[PDB]
Formats: C-alpha cells, sequence, structure tokens
C-alpha cells in the first residue's frame, strides 16, 4: 500500500463515565490530540466505549423476554452549528468472501448523524441454526432464548440461560466503535453539540406452547430503551466533559 | 524483494467534507507531503474517502429499489494544464488463484482520467448464490433484496431488509481508495484542475409476480445520481480546498 | 484501524498477596502509572492474578466433589465514594463465528459492580461431548469428573483423576482479567473501596449407579467458597496496599 | 538466512510519464540512491508502473476482440555502451508445490536484454475452467470472454462484459516490475540508452456459431500494440529523464 | 489487550548447575534485576531449566521399565520466612478448543508451594491410539514402550527403542518453567529458603505374554526419585546460590 | 532460540557481471564487511546471482530438446592457498514432513568444494504427474515437454511451449544462493582462488511415435554447457573483482 | 510469557575449520560474548556447524551401501576440570500434538556429556511408506536406498540415486544445533577440556533378490566413522581454537 505507492512513508487525553438506573447503560468516550505544525486543523476521535447491558431479564409472567435486539449508537449533531463529520471507523467493509453473530453495520451515514446498529446476527442455539435479530420461525418463532425443547419445569423457570446465550445477550454488548468529525482551522468561532442517543432496541421472544411442539414470537421494539443522553465537547480547552 | 535486490534499503496534511441534499453523498480527501531535498519534486495523494449512501429504497409504489450498482469515482482533471496523473492504488491486483461481493475495479486509465468502479459482485442471499451487480435470473431475475422466497403480506412491505442484506447496499459504501499525479519541479506554472466524478449508479431491482412463483427484474442505470462535484487543488499552498 | 482513520498515530508499579487457609484462595493485584502532562487524569488498573484453587476432592463418602463451577471475581465498591468505573478488559467480545472450555464472561456491569464468572463450559471426558459446567444429563448427569464407565474398584478410588480432566478442575484456574475506574482530576478528595468478592462457586458431581448403568447428578451452588476479601486501594500514594 | 551465517546483519529519487493516444498506454518510472562510501558503485533501480489498458473493444463488427494476450515489457540497450545488467526482481521463482491467472515470467534474460511476459494464464468464466492466453478449444476455442452460452440478442451485443471478466483484460495490466544495471565505479565515460519496448501483445477472440452450439476461435498476434518507446537515462546527473 | 484498555502502553543475572550420580538429575536456575525506582520492590524469576534423565532402561531381568511417568518440580518454602509466591508462568491455560503428549499441569498451588507436573500424556505408539502417563490397557496394559507387537527375540531385547519413542522418555525432559516470590521492601529482614523437590515420578512397563497375545502391565510410582534438592537463595546479595 | 538459552541476545559491498555468447549465462557476486574489533576476522560472502538460461531449444530436426537439467554452480578453489570454507546457505534442511520442483541440494561439500545442484525435481505437465529431471517413463519417456497428446501438426511446432512449462526451463533459473569461506587474522599471507564452475547440465527429451501413441527418450548430459568460469577474489582490498 | 509475568522486559566472535580426508567431514565453531557487568560470568556458545558427508555410496561389488544411519555430535569432556554445562538448544521439545524425517534428540545429557543424536526418521521413497532409521522390513528389508522395484540392469548401477533419495543422505547432514557450559566467575582456575565425538554412524542397505520380489537387508553399525576430533576451547583470550 504505502510501498505500493513508493512514497517514503510520510503521510492530551482525557476519560468519561455516566450510568442510568432506569435503564442500565454504561457510557465513555476518550480523546486524543497531536501538536502538529504541519497538520491542517485540529482532530478529536470519539470512542464509544461502554455497557449497554442486555437486561436480559423475565420481566412479565410465555416469557416476555427484554433482550437487546440492536444496541445502537449515533453521534448526531445540530445542524447550525459549523461543524463537519469526516472518519466513521468501522466502516462497512466490503462484504469479502463467516456469518458473525453480530453484524455491525454503519447506517447510512449523512454527514451530520452516523450511527452504527452492531445488530444480533445468527446465534446457535443447542447445536442448531443461525437465528438472527430477527429471527423468526413458523414454528419456534425467534430462537434467541430457548432453553432447550423438552423442558418440565414452570415455564417461568424455562427460559434460556443468560450463561448458554450469546454473552451479549447476558451482560450487554460493549460498544468497540469510533468516529471524528472535523472543520476549517481559521474559523471565528468554534462551538458544536452532540446528541448521542444510545440505544438498546428491546424486543421480544414470546415461547408459547401449542399442546404439541413449543413455538415462539416476537414482537419487534415492544420497547426501545433509548436513553438519549446528549453529549457537551468542549473543543477550544482540548477536554471533553458531559 | 527490497532485499531480493541486495539494496541496503533506502528507495502538511488536511481534510475536506460536503453534503448533496438532493442525492446524500459525503465526499472527502486528505493529503501529505515531505520536504525531501533528495527527492525530485512534490507529490500530493488524493483519498476518496466519503459515503456514497445506498438509498436502498422503495421509491415507487414489483418494487422500484434504488440500489448502488457501483459506486465509482473518478478523478479526472482538464487537458490544457500541465499536470499528469502517475499513480493509482488500489490497482487491478493479477486475479491470482474466493470471489469477493465488491470486486473493485480501476477503468482503464488514461494518463488523464483514472476512475475505479467499486461494483456490486456476488452476494448470498438467504443461504444461495452469487448474485452479482448485474445479476439477473431467467425466473428471479436481478436477486439483490429478495426478502424470501413465500411471502405473504404486503409487497410494499416485502423487499429484503437493509440490515440483511450487504451492508453496502443498505448504508452504502465508504470508498478506500487513492492515486497522484505528477509534474516536473523546475516548471514555472503550477495550476492543475479536477473533475471527480462521483457516481452513484442506480439501478433497479422489480419482483413481480406470476401466480406461481416470483419472479425479478433490472432495470439497469434507470438513474444515475452521477452527482458531478469538481474538487479544486490548491497545489502551492500545500493545501486541498474546495 | 489507526491508520483506516488516517491519523498520524498518537492517541510505579506494585504487588499483593494473600491466602486464605481455610477456603485456599491465593490473590494479587498489580498497578502502573505514566506522568502524563497531557493525560487528563490519573489512571489505576487491576490485575486479578491469583489462585482459586479448585479444591477437586471426594470430600463425602456417589462421591459429592467439591469442583469450581465457576471462578467469578467481581471488583465492586461503595457508592457514596465519587469514583467510577471505566474499562473491563476482556469484555464479551462479539460472538464471533470453536467452542472454548471456560468461555469467560463480563456479567452485566452496572457503573459500580463489574465482575466476570469464567464459568466452566464444555469439557471432553474420555473421547466424548461437550459437558459446560450446568452440564447434566438425563442418565449420566453431570459429566465433569467420570472416571471411566466400567469401573470395578470401590466408588470412591472410582472418580475422575485430576490428571486427566481439565486441567483448570484439578489444581484451580488463575484469573487473567483486568479492569479500571475513573474519576476528575481536580477533585478535593481522592478516597475509594473496593469489594473484591472472590468466587469459586462449588458445586457437586454425585455418579449413582442404577444397577444397569451409571448415571450423575449435580447439586449446583451446594455451597460457594466465596471467601469475599474486600482490598483497599491507596490511590494518592501510587499504590495499592490490602 | 541472514541469521543462519550467523553474521551479525549488515550485508534522491524522481519520476516520469508519457502517454499513447493511437495505443493507450501509460508509462512510468521511479529511481533512488545512497552515498554509501562503503559501497561501490553507484545503483539505479526501474519501475515498470504504468498503465497498459486492455482495449478490450469489439473493434471488428463472430467478434474480433482486441485483448491483450501478454503485456511484455523489456528494458533493453544498445550494445557499444559500457553498461550491464545485474538484477531482475521479479525473477522466475523455483516453481513451489495453484495456478495464477498471470503467471508473470521472466524471458530468457541474455546480459543485454531483461524482459517480463506478464502473459494471461488460466481464468475462470463463468464458473467453469482454466483458460489461459492461448487458452483454446475444439469447440469453443479460446475461451477469454465469452459472455454466457445460450445467447439470444445481437452478437455484436455479445461478448463477455469486461466488469465479469478478469479485471486485467477489461482496463488493463499495471506492471509491477523492476530491474537494475551495473558498471564499474572509476571509468572515464558515463553514458547508457534503453529500448523499453512496451508491448500489449493483442490477440483475437472469435466465437463464430455452429448452428448447433457456439465455438470460438484465436487469431494469436493478428497485433501487437508494441509501441517501442525507447528511455533516456541521465545516470551522472542522478536523475531520470525521457 | 494493552491498545483494548487505551493506555499509552507504559504499563543482574547468573546461573547454577549440580547433579546426582545415583539419580542423574540435572539442575539449574537463572535470575534477573531491574534498578526500576519507579516499581516498588524487587523481583527474581526462578527458571526451572535441567535435564531430568527418563533413565529408560530395562534395570530387572516381562521387563521392569523405569521411566519417567511425570517429572514434577515443586518450588516450596518453609513458613517463617516472610516471602510470599506471586507468579506461576506456564499456568493452566484455559483448556480451548489437540491432546498433547505431556500436558503440564500446575497442581493447585498454595500461597507456599507451586509445583508443576509435567506429565506424560498421549503418546502413538507405532501408529496407533494415544497412550497417556498412566495408560494402562485390559490386554496390553500401559503401552509406553512395546517395541512392535509379533516379536522374535529374548524378551530383554524386546523392549521400544528409546528413539522410536518419546524423545522425553528416551533422555528425559528439559524443564521449561517459572515462577516468582514477592515481599514488601521496607521489612528489615530478608532471608528466605527454598524446597526445590525435584521429581522424577518413575513408573513400570510390564510386558507379559499370555501364550495368545503380548499384555503389560504397570506399577505406578514403584519408585520415585524424588532426589529432594533444596535451594538457597541470597536475595539481598542479588545473587543466587546454592 | 537465543531467548531460549536466555542470552541477552548479542551473538563495503560491490558487484560483478560477464555473459558468454556461446553458452548465454549471466553470473553476478555480492559481497560486505564490517569493521569489527570485537570479531575474529574478515568474512567475505558470495552470492550467485545470475541467469542460467534454458536454451529450451529445438536445435535438431522426436526433437532433441536442450533444456536445463539441473544448473550446478560450485565455488572450489585450489589446494595450495591457506584458504577455508565455513558456511553454505542455502544447506539441504532436513526434508522435513510438499514436493517442490527444483529441489535444490548441497552436494556433498568436502572442505574445499562446495556446489549445488538445483535440479530439476516434478513439474505438473498438462494436468498430470511430477516430472523430475530424470523423469523416464516406459511409454512417454522422460515428460518434461510434451505440448500435448493428440497433436497433428508438424513434429519441430510439436514442442511444449515455453510458456506453459517451468518458468525455469523456458527462460533459465537465477541462482539464489550463497557460501562463505575463512581464515585467520595474523596470517602473513593472503592469496586465494577460486572456480566457480557455472553448469547447465544440459539434457535431451525426445518424443518419438510409435504409431499408436507417443513416447519419449532422455539422453541424459546429452551435453553440459559446463562453461568454467574461474573467478578472482581480491581480498585485501575489500573487493571482488573478476 | 514475559508479559505473562508482567516484568518490565529486562530479563567477540571467531570461527574454526578442519577436514578428514579418509572419513570426510567438515567441523566448525562460533562463539560470541558481552560485557555485561551486570551478568554474573561470562559465557561461551558452541555451533556444532560442519558437513557430515553422508559418502551414499557403493563401496562393495546386494550392495552396501554407507550411508549416515544417525550423525550425532557429543561435546563432552574431562572430569578434573572445574566446568560445568547449562543449556543445550535444541532440546527434545515435549512431542506436540507431523513425523519429521530426521528427529533430532538430545541423548540423556549428564552434567558432563550432552550429545545429539539426529537420526534417520521417516523417508518416502517412491511414493511409499516412513522408512526410519532402522526402516527394516520383512520382505524389502531397511528401505533408504532402492531405486525402483523392477529394475532390469546390473545391480551395482540399481541403487536409489542419491538425487531421489533425502538430500541429507546424499550430500550429509549439516549439524545445525548449540549447546553451553558454565562455571563461577571468582575462581582462580580457567582450564578446560573438549571430546566432540562427532559421529557419523554408519549403517549398511542389502537389496538381495529372492527371485520373486526384492529384499532388502541391514547390517546397523557396520561401521561407524566416529573420527572423534577433541577440540580445545581457550576461554580466558575469548577466543576458540583447535
Ligand atoms: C423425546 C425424544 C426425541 C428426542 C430425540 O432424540 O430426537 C431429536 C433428535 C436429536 O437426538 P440427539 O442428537 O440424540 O439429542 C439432541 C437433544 N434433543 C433430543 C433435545 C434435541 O433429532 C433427530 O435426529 C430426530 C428428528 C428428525 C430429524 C431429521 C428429519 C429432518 C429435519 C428437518
Ligand atoms: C412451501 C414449502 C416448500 C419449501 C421447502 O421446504 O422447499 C424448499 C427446500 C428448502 O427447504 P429448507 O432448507 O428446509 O427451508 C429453506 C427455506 N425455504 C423453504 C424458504 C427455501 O428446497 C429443497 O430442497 C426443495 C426443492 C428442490 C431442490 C432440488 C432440485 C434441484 C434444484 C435446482
Ligand atoms: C462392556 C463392553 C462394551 C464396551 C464397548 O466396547 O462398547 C462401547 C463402544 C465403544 O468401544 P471402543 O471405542 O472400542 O472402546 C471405548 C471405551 N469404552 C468401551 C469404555 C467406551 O461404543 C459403541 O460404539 C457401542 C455402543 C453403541 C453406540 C452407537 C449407538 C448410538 C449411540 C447413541
Ligand atoms: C438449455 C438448457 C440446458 C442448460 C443446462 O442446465 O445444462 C447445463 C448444465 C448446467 O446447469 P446449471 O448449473 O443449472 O446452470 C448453469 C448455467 N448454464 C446452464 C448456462 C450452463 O450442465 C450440466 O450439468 C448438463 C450437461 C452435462 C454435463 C456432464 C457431462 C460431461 C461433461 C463433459
Ligand atoms: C501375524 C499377521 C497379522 C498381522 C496383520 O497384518 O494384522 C494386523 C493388521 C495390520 O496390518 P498392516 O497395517 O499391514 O501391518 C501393520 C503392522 N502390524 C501387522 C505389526 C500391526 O491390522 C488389521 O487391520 C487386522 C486386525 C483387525 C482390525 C480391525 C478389527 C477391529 C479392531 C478393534
Ligand atoms: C481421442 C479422444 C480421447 C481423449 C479423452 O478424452 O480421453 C482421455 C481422458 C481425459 O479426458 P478429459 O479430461 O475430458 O480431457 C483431457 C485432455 N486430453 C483428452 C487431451 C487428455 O482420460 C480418461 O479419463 C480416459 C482414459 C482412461 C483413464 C483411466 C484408466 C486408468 C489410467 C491409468
Ligand atoms: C509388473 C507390473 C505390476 C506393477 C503395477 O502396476 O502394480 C503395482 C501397482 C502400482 O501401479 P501404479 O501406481 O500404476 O505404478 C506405480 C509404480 N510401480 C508399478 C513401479 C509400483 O500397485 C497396485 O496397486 C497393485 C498391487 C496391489 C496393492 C493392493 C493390495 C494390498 C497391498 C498391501
Amino acid at each position: 500500500a504505502d510501498s505500493d505507492i513508493n512514497i517514503k512513508t510520510g503521510t492530551k487525553t482525557g476519560d468519561l463515565v455516566t450510568y442510568d438506573k432506569e435503564n442500565g447503560m454504561h457510557k465513555k468516550v476518550f480523546y486524543s490530540f497531536i501538536d502538529d505544525k504541519n497538520h491542517n486543523k485540529k482532530l478529536l476521535v470519539i470512542r464509544t466505549k461502554g455497557t449497554i447491558a442486555g437486561q436480559y431479564r423475565v420481566y412479565s409472567e410465555k416469557s416476555g423476554l427484554a433482550w437487546p435486539s440492536a444496541f445502537k449508537v449515533q453521534l448526531q449533531l445540530p445542524d447550525n452549528e459549523v461543524a463537519q463529520i469526516s472518519d466513521y471507523y468501522p466502516r462497512n467493509s466490503i462484504d469479502t468472501k463467516v456469518q458473525p453473530d453480530f453484524k455491525t453495520i454503519l447506517e447510512s451515514p449523512t454527514d451530520k448523524k452516523v450511527g452504527w446498529k452492531v445488530i444480533f446476527n445468527n446465534m446457535v442455539n443447542q447445536n442448531w441454526g443461525p437465528y438472527d435479530r430477527d429471527s423468526w420461525n413458523p414454528v419456534y418463532g425467534n430462537q434467541l432464548f430457548m432453553k432447550t425443547r423438552n423442558g418440565s419445569m414452570k415455564a417461568a423457570d424455562n427460559f434460556l440461560d443468560p450463561n448458554k446465550a450469546s454473552s451479549l445477550l447476558s451482560s450487554g454488548f460493549s460498544p468497540d466503535f469510533a468516529t471524528v468529525i472535523t472543520m476549517d482551522r481559521k474559523a471565528s468561532k468554534q462551538q458544536t453539540n452532540i446528541d448521542v442517543i444510545y440505544e438498546r432496541v428491546r424486543d421480544d421472544y414470546q415461547l408459547h406452547w401449542t399442546s404439541t411442539n413449543w413455538k415462539g414470537t416476537n414482537t419487534k421494539d415492544k420497547w426501545t430503551d433509548r436513553s438519549s443522553e446528549r453529549y457537551k465537547i468542549d473543543w477550544e480547552k482540548e477536554e471533553m466533559t458531559n
């Protein structure tokens, strides 16, 4: 690459935390700068690190299963500010040809909003098929959390244990994502603003029994703990503070 | 390589952004220089980074599907200027022998125009065959976005979800490409000019039902949001500015 | 990644020990700092290193088998202190697609408690199936420690040898885990407090014979040598001391 | 290797461009030096970078198909000059044991002429066999560009699309090759001379129909756009200039 | 890992020898220090290097075969001294999922004793099954050293040649292991003491013939050349001396 | 290795060319020194680089095929000089267990002569068997250059094309080999002498037709263009000159 | 490993040659030192490099075949000297689970003698089985050098060509081995002594014909060109001289 073009090669940090008692979501960001007299302007980098707990629990006594259909994070900003959005690693890499269980996407990013949906793709349950987020079957319906086939105890006790399911459903998925935003250097004004609509697109798995064979049902987006926590970026001070 | 020849080994940045409301395309470039008294002249490097959203949507109520057949980017220049084009990484690498879903090409580059067509090659749909860009089948026609085979709801609601399709069709494909252009050092004049005909070669997928089995149809190039955005390179100032 | 964003690249230690004679658990931590005038605040890193012996022994004369169902470590803190918890490597990595024998989890970490359960997933016994922690079979019940099928000597002598079983059951599993906690720099007060509820979630394997074929039984959580050893962090002195 | 001999380890750039309107070929070279008081003499390195477009087009209305049979580059020099040729990376590596589609060769290099033939070896067409450069079949003849088997439209429109064929046939193959030439240091005279017979060994693919099954034919070397562009090396000035 | 936590990265030698003529065991250790004003205290590292010869010989005229069942090394210390034991690389790594022939274990290490049993797991003999340390078969008994099946010469001459057996049985297994021990820096007193119970847990392989088919027998722990060689550590002098 | 012994780690160039018009062979060497006050003496390294063209041609009108059976290079020296030969990378590496087409050998090197025979091992011809250098078949005899099975044109035109054969037979094999020679430092005298018997062990492939099925024949060593070119090493001047 | 223990990381050459005309064996050693004020004592490293030619020849007119059964090198020393032997890389690595053709062993090394037997393990002959050093078959006996099965010429001419056999049998195997020896620093006396019993454990392969099918025979150790060449180490002078 860099050698392929035969080029010689040549082309301040902090942290944050906050938690929601009702929805239970941990949120963080990290930044870094250089004082490069050769580079054009300042660059700030947003890491989405945190913990969107799955709250994989039987809220309702089939069982209604509050599970994370797709944790989604979007770093959205008001229009009036002069900022602009540049890079969004990870990108949707060319689907090259493996079916990962959480296929992260970079939802179609306009110049102002860029947001991933780290969705729940296939999960193998008790040595069987894919079972993606909207996994939905004629008989067994969705198939995220079917503890077993031939259960005998109380249905409330018959729900797939968090341990055996995908380790993200039980205890959430920490977002490992990032992106950056840009603007000319010699502009008088500086201010910006963020949205950071952290999402936990909840979904239901109802295993209802026919008297011949178990079934399943899914109530997609039955809730969404989209605890929108708008952030504050302090650019000139070379700090990020909520 | 370098050791294979037994040689000892020895053989300023910025950013841009802009977006189109009608067509929805994000565009960027990045550059770099060295002050190498040993090297002959100046070198500028163009990164094509951006977001050509797929606009994978059912515009018309079969469904007409505005999907990106082949995002194409071409860095084309007027003849009169004294510049010349040198390197175009990625190149068409020797097809060595894997069928990637987007096989990037470097359309036959004359000395003045070099342009990739990052085309849509095979995509596996619901555990089946390749389905390239011009994928076209006797019965099912093109096969990009067939949600399922035995659907039962409204056809407008029966179109492959963006989530399950290739992550590029849903939310676009960020171009990861580059190239460079050259010219002698001791020339009095400097000026150049660019074209950057960003392309989103739209294409249609029509699933029309025969009453016995679904079909498909493709209206290739039914549109082309070839939002040609000519760029401006400011060479002497060691900056790139639109 | 770092190159994918086209960035140039730019973004005091000690030890402890203690042992429990009744429960037999070795516990350790290690830390490190930098004096980075560019970084925002201080960072301390907790390594969980130690030895939670399995005590894989026949306590009761089927045999009752004190084995480690899931060593669990949780670095939990009181509410009143101003500290906050940031990073928890290892995280539950996206289940990407291998069935490891101990699938470490990061139990749903609230802002205050983060705790892994390094559980006992599949183990192959005498050239047979998975046998996870809650491995439980209609006939052979749990199947951790079945020395053989057709034994002939005293049952107390017929229990799977620690050597042949998973090397963690015999001699314990040293935790290789870590996490960190954060707080603003310019706060007047400093004090914190830890819990470190080291756990050895004991479990039983009872092989009871039917006179036709051996069986098994599991008494999950029949004990828990949850020898809760709360730790003391001395932050200002740049030392960790129990 | 270097360690295998137990040795301690110890054992100015520019660019060019030019294009041909009639034949359509882009040509480039890059060089590098060191001022090594320990090394014996001066070394110059020739990179063959460029673009020999395939001109994969239906010139004649079977179709006559101007495709690149084997791009060939030869760095040949007059006899009278005192220079000598040393290294030719890539070499014909020991065929070690994969059938690449373009097997580059280093045609038998005399001391004066060294020239690769980056020939067209196997290419898979519509999920079938190898089809090398001189691919020639009893019935289907050569098999480079057979769009399909059971076509129905005008034959001029029935020729394999450049997109689906090997990406080198459509848009050419950029040569990634190099070599070097040598001479004693203390010689009074310096002058040299080059040939650089860039070649595009054109070849034809004629698909003629029998009324029972399509066929093919190949008219090897029906043309050769051997646009011989002799280069000029300016050795003493530590520059290469056409 | 280190990058996964987004940290910047920042967190005197000798030798010994001795041999036993009766038991034939070579023993060694190596150490290293840093003068780190930032680190808390001193660290010493014990390498177990040596040669515990297998003495794979027919002592008794079936044959009684003095072979190393499990070389075991334990670095054990008296209670009264103020030292403590910290790290024991190699640890019992999570059995991740290969059946190695010597599966090293870290016997359940209390705070005072840590000892590996580098046991003899499966060995393929004449293109057949695993044959671990306690390998024991109904007919062929243990199966370490069965030269062949259909032998015809004197039984004393019919014992598996050391060359064909696992290279550890013939000529011993050099221990490649290590561990470390810790203590506060500001303690007035320093003295410690070691045990280093080098073990060669001898075992017998008796091939007794039934007149229909050979058999085998194993007399586990028939001897143990546990030549306990207690070592002396000279901590303050930054030397280790026996 | 180096770490395996726990060691801390610590344990002038030129070029030549010449060509033979009758036999057509290119020959080169490269050297390197250090001024290591710690090392004992001087070391010179011989690289065998060059081009022994295969001259894969139909000299005689079956066809007699002048092909390179085994390029061989030997760096042989007179006895009287005080020099000695030390290292011969590449060595015959332990045949570890792949059947390469040219299995390089290091013919049994006495202290004075060391010479490789980079022989022609298996080559796959038209999707068939190995065909090593002395490849010789009852019916098809040697099988290096059988263009096809069912040819129909003139036999002189029916010989395997150089392109399809192993790329070494067509255009020769550049030797990538090396070795070194040694001598005490404090000896008054210095002079040495070389032989460098470059070899091209020619061999014939005669395809003679039986009227039922083609055959082959091989006249091994029918010639040997062993153009012995003795070299001259100028040791004291730290130069190698022919 | 080093990171696994969480440590920061911190824990004069020459050459020789000699040859034997009767037995034909090349022998070499290389050394290295550091002036490490922190390390305890001096370390010397012995490389066994050389060439033990196989002398794979038909000495006797079945054929008696002088082939190298197991090159063996032993660095043995007199008892009276105060030296001691420490490290022997390569060691017998845990047989981890491939059947290499020469399985190097480290014969049971007492404190004074350490000697490898780089034995001849399996070799594939004409697309058939393993054939180790003591390879010995009921019918074909040993099977190192059976040119073919159905030969027709003179038996003296019917012996496997050195080219096709394992490249070590034809031209010998250069030993790539090493080891080191140790002693306290503050001892008044220094002198040592070596043995270096270079071995070429010759063995015979006799192919005797039954009139129905060829056979083989092996006369193991029929000779042993154990040309014992005792070496001289000059330790204080930091040189090794024979």
